[PDB]
């Protein structure tokens, strides 16, 4: 079977079409070639023949003097976009600004809606983890924080992208006035509108950027704080379990000593309780001195 | 109701008014259109039809030859210096140099503010934990110092903006002639003055920026030797214990021995003290012995 | 014996030959001399008296405006490559743009190949690490994820070499024309159709690029999150294990207690039961109340 | 009281005066205004009505075609320097060259000497703290290496900005021809013989740059292997914990075993000494070869 | 006594001389001046009345259109190059082109000798460290990679200054017309032959660079996996000595049971075995349970 384009075509007026149309049909009807409708890049802008060509990650355009064809939009959540807010933002400028406009307009506001669903969970996670009452931290709090990381890591490349596909735009006048289709195909200023528009949505995308930085930061601050505070735990536990290790050392010292004058044998000192009595109180006694004498020894250190 | 902006204006003999205005009256009275009083930018310097508008982070200001308008001034504390230190700032040169200059001095104040007040808390907290009289670290001086270094990362943020913002401006000639609105109005250099104004502002921009930049280097490094110091007392107390262990280890063998040597049985030999006796002290000094060599066998290692 | 080259020859119409050359009479039939055909650089592509160069890690080319050379194509697995993809492909442009088009998909093919086997097995070792349901990891999959990182590596550096070298041709117009071997050699613009193939062979790399920089930074945020993981699993078994030691250390207190009310010598207490009774409840009523003391002791730190 | 600057004056002869003089005499004097002599700028260098304006750190100076002033000399260990040796190297070029030379001499022999003080405490110290011949490391050493390293990073920022402040002039000739202020003032080139200064300069403060770059990197290695070798010996020092464990639980258990069979109480076989003495050597072979199968299991593991 | 240079002589036709001479006679000769033979900077290629000037770490090299110049030579084991190679190398194009090759290609091939050194021995190393099958790492192999490390570093540097050097001859004309030195004194292309010449210098060296930093990032990897191996084993020695710590537990707390049922007083039940027997297997059967109890804790956990 023929490849075919699912379009949906947008006039000047607003009045919405939508078909499905052979690829060879529709390079004939325009003036392009198969090199051009490729998409093999995620993210270009580019003009051939006075028809401007714009891709993102997943959105395929085409924009004519005289009307407007999104390409492959099914299974893709745009018909709320395509067929109720789209329409009214077509209806003294040409059509190519208005058309340019509106989706530059849906790419950063989707790009704004990630970012504000990403910020809070990240916040609050990390606030959670970073509490310093706790010993340990959980674990499925840890794989959401990385789920989010490479969420935010992939937002950061998008936003990137589009910056650098912009601004080989504005740098050059050529590519501006190339943009400006209606006036070359039927001979105020119009690139100073096109750089207008194109230097506000590179600030836009720039605040993003930094905005995505900043939080990339605070992940790495916050991992470190968390380190610093486990290994404080850690060694909290082990100066208490130091200072009982040598208690039971010398509980276990004077219990060899008691044992040793409890033997089954002969010792020629069964028949005066005195001395027992006396052993059992040097044995406490000594046991505390050498108790003190050791926590000493380790506050020295 | 309809938008309205909170404007409050200045003369050029400094007098001083304040009213509420609709936007609509607003872009008649002067020559500029919505598409300009918007604000889209936390940061942006920009030039249309001969009036210069400024935006900082909440900062909004409008400079004509003949007067000047800040929009947006409530709740922002804003009243010291709007109403007490600006007019005898602007009481030969044309106005707009005094505006600018102005405006540029009050963000770098507040910057200079932020950055003295930050500065003495992150060195006297590094300070403070990195004292390697202490085998554990407080947090919540861990906790200050990560809100601090929001705070620095903030603030490195606004100066690197600032400093782009500014050099977008310098690079050009343009944009040097278009800011001397006074000039073009109504037709010594003046180019040659806002060149220097903005060559001023972007040094102490960047003085600042290698302050901050400063400041988190030494972050980091007092972070790297926080991990040593932990990891130095876990050995030092690890080494402890298992020198006691190696101890307790000896005392428990020859209580074995002991014990085994008293069991409530046969052993035809309880009519003689001397075996007990040489018993006993075989015991203290066989430890005494295998605990100095299992100390040297530590000490090989 | 005299250098040779190892030459596969096809036509416009892509017909195949092969044979052994000597450098010698290869240089005398070409216009070029020993110094281009050296093949000092990995990557480079140059224009020598209408004869273009082309170098990659393993294949060497070399492009004429009636025929192709491919050279030392020997032990390199290219047979199914060079007799059975190229000729259908060389089969209105002239025939450098068909000849660089093939080489320069090749080589894209290849870099996209060995992304797509690499990026599974990193995903599947780095997410069987991070499950946070063990204290200990495997160390096979580490080395394996270690190799893996190190082709990646490999691969980054020679997208960012092909990007390179594409780009020091895409900025100057002379090698564009240059590229034109055709043109020059017996005198619809070449120059735009060369642009537009070197453009989009960029852009793929780049996108490339971008994924791998993904990628690593994954790789990093898995490693940082296992630390973290290992780290809280060790403060939990300390915490056991203080606990355990503190009853143990209460057990052997009223062990040695018992052991010193129970030597063998004389107490002037050995006909009451009484006492023997209260000893061992006071013994075990003790040692519980001790126990949740030091439990307590440590829940307040 | 009037705000006056303490200035010393070096002649063309290289005789040397000292005085102080109130700011508006100065400006007088000179054609500058107040707008120049502010010093706001930690490391400038500028020309204002063929006068140059220099400042370091701590360091400002005026140059005129007849004369060379410091300003502000006080307090600050530069009498040797300012009546030792500037005159001797004041005394074919006009005044500007020797001045400057002189100054940028002065600058690059400071840092120089800061960067030769850091190496050799910086490289001691790392070697000491590396030696792997003990467990753990002095603190003393470590604070002495952060405040070296922030030493280190100060000076870092001083050269980086030395270096921008002369590319700054380097680059565009305007400011070369600027500098020659004798030859505009009274109207072989000048400004070959000033690029080939400021070249030479740059190129020492790029070699500074480079060598602590060097050392920078090289403590952080350091570190690095500092960590690896504490983590290897707190490993050793638990598999000794952990085998002395081991035994000490088969000791136990078999001391319980013993202590079981020698109860007060009733058993039936205290009649027997072949049973007790086959009891005791059963518990030690069993403990021995216990011991050694707990050693093999830690030894597959 | 005078300064005096050490200066090897070659001839165009490649006769080698060797003598001592002042350094003021050295000027006189040449049209050079003390300003130009100082070699202040470690690297530097110059042009000075149509005499090159090149500096290496050690090499110091003047060229003429009819002799080269090598100036202290002393004590570098240059004489085997000095004397055997170079001669061959320099006996249709001028002289300069060949001095320039050699010495160029002399600094190239010790930079590779160098990488060539440098990369087995990092690679064995870190491959005896990454094996998994041992709890810890030599020490005397962690100082082999530091200081193998440095050299790199070291290396890594010397090759960005040469790249440099190179580069900033190769954008500007003016200086490639310079080095064409035998053109100017005595009025095909020169620069195109100098172009290529640098622009083949300036590719190697980036292979190298190249080289170097994958090796770089391969030892931090190493360095990563190296940290993680410890911490696992780590973790698993810790979970060994738990369960051995909840073992002598259960038994130290059995041997208490067992202790205060057998003291040396009146319990009224020393007329059965019975009781006797029943006690032991209780103790017996309940530390089993009890141990089986807490791994099952453990487990949980």
């Amino acid at each position: 079977v023929a490849p075919v384009f699912t379009v949906t075509k947008f006039d000047k007026q607003g009045n919405v079409t939508s078909f499905e149309r052979k690829k060879t049909e529709l390079y004939q009807e325009l003036g392009l070639q198969a090199r051009d409708l490729r998409f093999q890049h995620v993210m270009s802008i580019t003009v051939r023949n006075n028809r401007i060509i714009m891709r993102m990650e997943y959105l395929k355009a085409v924009i004519t003097p005289e009307c407007l064809l999104i390409l492959d939009y099914r299974n893709l959540n745009l018909e709320q976009w395509l067929f109720r807010e789209l329409p009214s933002q077509l209806s003294p400028l040409p059509f190519e600004f208005r058309a340019i406009e509106a989706l530059l307009q849906y790419w950063i506001n989707t790009l704004q809606g990630k970012l504000s669903i990403l910020q809070p969970l990240i916040l609050e996670t990390l606030d959670a983890l970073v509490d310093p009452k706790h010993s340990s931290v959980d674990r499925s709090k840890l794989h959401i924080l990385l789920q989010n990381g490479k969420s935010l890591s992939e937002l950061e490349t998008d936003i990137k992208i589009f910056k650098e596909s912009i601004l080989e735009i504005l740098d050059e006048e050529e590519l501006l006035e190339e943009l400006c289709v209606s006036k070359w195909s039927d001979p105020i200023d119009h690139a100073e509108e096109m750089e207008l528009l194109l230097e506000n949505y590179y600030r836009l995308a720039d605040d993003l950027s930094n905005a995505a930085r900043e939080l990339r930061v605070l992940i790495d601050d916050s991992q470190s704080i968390i380190f610093i505070n486990l290994d404080s735990h850690r060694n909290v536990m082990m100066r208490l379990n130091l200072q009982l290790t040598m208690g039971t050392f010398s509980l276990s010292l004077f219990g060899l000593m008691g044992v040793a004058f409890g033997m089954n044998l002969e010792s020629s000192l069964e028949e005066d309780h005195r001395i027992f009595w006396l052993i059992t109180g040097i044995m406490f006694m000594g046991s505390g001195l050498i108790w003190r004498r050791l926590l000493s020894f380790l506050g020295r250190q």
